[PDB]
């Protein structure tokens, strides 16, 4: 790596290492569109077995990132409309307070008070619909934005739903596949087990529990090389080959709300560069990123800023994860640790790295 | 050409131009991808001039669609956002009436009754002003459509304030050049005026007057071969090298507005495909139609299996242009006689449905 970039990383990343007594950790930086690899630390400390570039880690949240881009090229592929109502794919799901909600809403978190977990209750297909057709709203649909794996997780589950693919079968063969991500998964296969990191809560070693749309909203596992690929796809979507995945990440980052200096994508969230770094690091605090806010639509919505800081958090019981990146500049962060440590720590490390980059 | 696509377009535009006494017409066929051209009759009847390859047509309202085009690309740019108030690119316009109308609304005619001409007496920039000034909306923003030519003639207008171009300008440098379009323009230039067909209107010959918002709305001349590159180019928008471009174009083919079967995106109009033909032949014909229309929250992307169309007359002339993406067939017909639109439609319909 140039010496600038092992500099920054090395006195940023290590020291918090340190602080957040964290097992592993693996960091991708993208600078102008070339990826740089660092790892310390252990992904399985009873085995001491290394960190390495091919040891897959719990993205979390990060996942909705991956159900946004897959939304993105289903209507790319013309199989669905965000301005489509939710029961259109969904018939049996019939009760009035559905009217109105679409699939836009879903994605972005804008139904109307859909709640932040299926409740862990639900386990067969039967349950969920009837845990839906009982939800009653907070508020009208499109006014107020309230983050939700039970929103975005409907959105992905529903998606793929006129390709008639299993939503894991439409995720490798539409968006891991035609990017190469050949070590990214939602079901880790046996193969894979032996890299596959352990996460790290109150110092005992867990993995993700399954869960109702898990795979839609926080199921996708992956390695820090395959998420630089990840960072530089969406950094450029042109160079994508296929057309209708270009198509995808592009509609992903388009503004479809406001909300304070944030602007919510499908999956991504994004601010204009230069942003103000007090910002995304407080915003990041889930006190601030788990309540409700009050949206303005972006009518229509506002294709993908070039100039902006894009990003998304993501945690699990055991690992903690953040990735961003800003197009205009070709450069991005991938930061991936086997404990969920705070996320304004992920932020205001990955915004001194970039903030000196660019 | 291919003997059947001859033959389903002479069986067609031969009788076209029998019944509509079209003195001068010229047809582009673009069937897989690549052009097929047709010509007949006189550019200049007087002159003894026959069509050809390089006779310039005015284009009227088909114009519209470089300004839908030139406008997606500012958009693609981050120049504007069709969210943008219009007063955000013309802060005189202060009369009360504005708050709220968006540069959307006036690229797709939904700004509330902006009417269909730009009255003659406007002249300058300030009469264009007291114009709008003075407007007096029918409706609220966004709930009905009048198609008119103040509306997206302002649109075009505005969409390039940021750029520092003149309209002219920004078409050529951003649109006409990158396309090759190398025969189109705004202003016939003098070298280029021996190809100038003349429009014909009862017997006369006829070329488009100046007027306000002229450029924006109606003002665009051009030749079959550069009609069937631009139909090309909206057929397969991937295939454009210009990032911005191949975006604005995606842009101007996104469904903003439904009405009846018919969608409203940035200067073309489109219709699902397969097309019910009476949708699209009376679709196009009555001096003012006011129609309630339907937002599509968010826009629909540019829809491949889509009849994507634009009528266009001037005094002297008549064009239409139609494509469907998912088929890489389209058709520009250009006539310098203005005839009635639902025979453009027929003549369209029945050589494209033929084709596929
Ligand atoms: C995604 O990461 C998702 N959690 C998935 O398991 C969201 N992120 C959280 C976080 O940043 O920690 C969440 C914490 O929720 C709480 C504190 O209840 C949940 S939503
Ligand atoms: C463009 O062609 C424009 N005339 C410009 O000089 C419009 N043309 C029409 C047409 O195609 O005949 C119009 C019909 O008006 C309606 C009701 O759409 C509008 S003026």
């Amino acid at each position: 790596a140039p010496q600038q970039i092992n500099d920054i990383v090395h006195r940023t990343i290590t020291p918090l290492i340190e602080q957040q007594k964290i097992p592993g950790m693996a960091v991708a930086v993208i600078y102008q569109g070339k990826p740089y690899y660092f790892t310390w630390g252990y992904a399985d400390i009873a085995k001491k077995q290394p960190v390495t570039q091919q040891t897959l880690f719990e993205l979390g949240s990060v996942s909705k990132t991956f159900t946004g881009v897959l939304g993105g090229d289903a209507i790319a592929r013309g199989e669905i409309k965000l301005s489509d109502p939710t029961t259109k794919y969904w018939p049996e799901l019939t009760a009035k307070q559905w009217n109105g909600i679409t699939l836009l809403h879903l994605a972005t978190y804008t139904a109307g008070g859909l709640p932040l977990q299926v409740p862990d209750e639900v386990k067969s297909s039967s349950d969920l619909l009837r845990f839906y057709q009982n939800w009653q709203p907070a508020w009208a649909p499109g006014t107020q934005r309230l983050y939700a794996n039970s929103s975005i997780g409907l959105f992905g589950a529903l998606a793929v739903k006129p390709s008639g693919l299993s939503f894991e079968q439409a995720m490798q063969t539409r968006v891991f596949q035609p990017l190469k991500l050949n070590h990214t998964w939602i079901n880790v296969p046996p193969a894979e087990e032996k890299n596959y990191a352990w996460g790290y809560r109150e110092g005992k070693a867990v993995h993700v529990s399954p869960g109702a749309l898990d795979a839609e909203a926080y199921g996708v596992k992956s390695t820090i090389e395959d998420m630089a690929r990840w960072v530089q796809s969406n950094l450029k979507p042109l160079d994508i080959n296929e057309k209708t995945l270009q198509q995808g990440i592009q509609l992903a980052q388009s503004r479809y709300w406001q909300t304070g200096d944030m602007y919510q994508g499908l999956g991504w969230e994004m601010l204009d560069w230069p942003v103000n770094p007090d910002s995304i690091i407080n915003g990041s605090d889930n006190k601030i990123a788990l309540a409700a806010r009050p949206v303005k639509a972006i009518t229509p919505p506002t294709p993908a800023v070039r100039a902006s800081w894009v990003h998304k958090t993501g945690a699990t019981g055991g690992f903690g994860s953040y990735v961003a990146f800003i197009p205009e500049k070709e450069l991005g962060i991938v930061m991936l640790a086997n404990k969920n440590y705070p996320n304004p720590a992920r932020v205001d490390a990955a915004w001194q790295i970039l903030n000196a980059l660019q």
